């Protein structure tokens, strides 16, 4: 996250972190078995990572689980990003409480405008890298498609919105993909791609999650 600020211990519960020895992607916990991240997440030996802040000091909180089963969306596009979305079951259940919470799936998706929470681990330089230890928080609203095509000249689809500023300046980054969007109370959003960070009209692209309910709905009832 480049323009952002320290989120402070376990303020987004349902941050997770995903680790094959090292973090290095983002997700959001949905239920006690389930997490929701990106497709281009996908890799196999994943723990998940759940109560969460500093990813490289024991702090107390933490509840560390092996993936076991990985489901990538059935139309996700490894080009172009469209389906960008992947679920994940937890070999057993996490103990849910204050710092390890799931977030609410949409009813509706989200206007141009609204405001959003986006969170993570990434790289907090437009210029160069500098990974952070602790979870990182920055405050963005949903950009119109229109607007967002225009500045950007980016190939975008339906699945996908844009999110941020478009002087440049504050995005998502490197290390924050497949973490949430949170718009007044509900996961809209998941960390997907963009062109560098913070860049101006290079604005965040974010799977559009309202459009994969019932398909997240029913996997996990299906297993
Ligand atoms: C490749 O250069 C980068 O550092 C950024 C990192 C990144 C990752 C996620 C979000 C942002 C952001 N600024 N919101 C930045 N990657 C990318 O920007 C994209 N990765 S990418 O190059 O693999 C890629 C590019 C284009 C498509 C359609 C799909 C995948
Ligand atoms: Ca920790």
């Amino acid at each position: 996250i480049v323009g952002g600020y320290t989120c402070g211990a376990n303020t987004v519960p349902y941050q997770v972190s995903l680790n094959s020895g090292y973090h290095f992607c983002g997700g959001s916990l949905i239920n006690s078995q389930w997490v929701v991240s990106a497709a281009h997440c996908y890799k196999s030996g994943i723990q998940v990572r759940l109560g969460e802040d500093n990813i490289n000091v024991v702090e107390g909180n933490e509840q560390f689980i092996s993936a076991s089963k990985s489901i990538v969306h059935p139309s996700y596009n490894s080009e172009t990003y469209n389906n960008d979305i992947m679920l994940i079951k937890l070999k057993s259940a996490a103990s849910l409480n204050s710092r390890v919470a799931s977030i609410s799936l949409p009813t509706s998706c989200a206007s141009a405008g609204t405001q959003c929470l986006i969170s993570g681990w990434g790289n907090t330089k437009s210029s160069g890298t500098s990974y952070p230890d602790v979870l990182k928080c920055l405050k963005a609203p949903i950009l119109s498609d229109s607007s967002c095509k225009s500045a950007s000249s980016f190939i975008i689809t339906s699945n996908m919105f844009c999110a941020g500023y478009l002087e440049g300046g504050k995005d998502a980054c490197q290390g924050d993909s497949g973490g949430p969007v949170v718009c007044s109370g509900k996961l809209q959003g998941i960390v997907s791609w963009g062109e560098g960070c913070a860049q101006k009209n290079k604005p965040g692209i974010y799977t559009k999650v309202c459009n994969y309910v019932s398909w997240i709905k029913q996997t996990i009832a299906s297993n």
